[PDB]
């Protein structure tokens, strides 16, 4: 409702500026409520920007379990796509709330929580490759799916962010998908 | 002299305890001297961290240029193998250097710079490699190494972190060496 609006105002103002120069002030405006007002929904600006990431992390994480329900270098693309688009469609939230894993051990929770869970259901995926007969046995598959991951993490964010360097956003699933594929396919 | 004193502390430090709870102070006594004594040496604790993160980051860089100077699994191991023991030799220096790229320019500057060189140098390498035939024309060659040189600092640095997750520490070298040697010969 009113929770709402103060979501999309911080999405909106995360947009402009980092949440250092974001005050509860700016939030509150914008959502057409006081600042007590405010503190009846979030204990902080901080407890904003967990819900915001916690929602998109949440979407991705639904995104690829719709995957999961329904070639094998189209299969790995469409599941590197749903992190592509989704932090992809959310980056002012995907760059705060990376850059608050270093001050918040709840956005360091949530974030670890949830690599986990996908570096689980990758190498599972791995797994079900190697017992078909069309991956080979080569690294460990939850050792090979963590370094994928954390590729994925760092390239995909240092694109979003136009960080130097970076894969340009246009090349950066093509760059993906050739990495993975190769390194659980090729021996 | 002094100056290598107060460097020396500042790295017995960071490994108990991050730069924001390490005071000016704490630096000038392990050095022997007094804080305006610090004060002609170095302009902040800051400027310390960077010192530190420039001479690793050079004696990587010298170590990737010697071997350049000097089976094709073992030619890209012994290269990342630099970054590996670099870096893993100095975990403090490598965590704290990381954590100020956030709030340091020069910080960031300098981890931009050595991370497009080492960039350059891989790309120039796989180039070398596709011009004798031992790899083949797959993605172009400046933005496979990109993703492999993230791929690296953040799996690298997880490691060293003992993040969850992360690759433990004895199993990361081989881990790398896997994903570039079938990312960079394979189709
Ligand atoms: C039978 C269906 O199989 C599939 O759909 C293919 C599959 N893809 C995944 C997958 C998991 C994580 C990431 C990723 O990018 N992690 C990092 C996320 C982050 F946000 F950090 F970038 C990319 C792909 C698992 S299985
Ligand atoms: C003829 C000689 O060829 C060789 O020696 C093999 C070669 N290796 C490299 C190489 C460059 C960067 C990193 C790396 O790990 N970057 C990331 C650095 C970081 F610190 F971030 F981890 C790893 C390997 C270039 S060519």
């Amino acid at each position: 409702d009113r929770e709402l609006a103060i979501l999309a105002t911080a999405e909106n103002l995360l947009e402009d500026r980092p949440l250092a120069d974001i005050s509860v002030d700016d939030l509150a405006k914008g959502a057409g409520i006081s600042r007590p007002t405010f503190y009846f929904y979030f204990p902080s600006k901080e407890a904003v920007l967990l819900t915001l990431l916690d929602r998109v992390v949440n979407q991705a994480d639904m995104a690829l379990q719709t995957l999961a329900e329904n070639d094998r270098e189209n299969m790995w693309r469409t599941g590197i796509n749903v992190f592509f688009e989704t932090f992809g469609s959310h980056k002012a939230v995907t760059r705060a709330g990376q850059a608050a894993r270093a001050t918040s051990v709840e956005v360091a929770e949530l974030w670890s929580t949830f690599m986990q869970k996908w570096i689980a259901y990758t190498a599972a995926v791995i797994d079900a490759e190697r017992d078909r007969g069309a991956a080979p046995r080569t690294l460990p598959a939850h050792e090979l799916a963590t370094a994928l991951n954390l590729m994925n993490e760092r390239t995909l964010f240092a694109s979003f962010a136009g960080e130097q360097p970076s894969v340009p956003e246009a090349r950066v699933l093509d760059t993906l998908v050739h990495i993975w594929v190769t390194s659980i396919y090729g021996e």
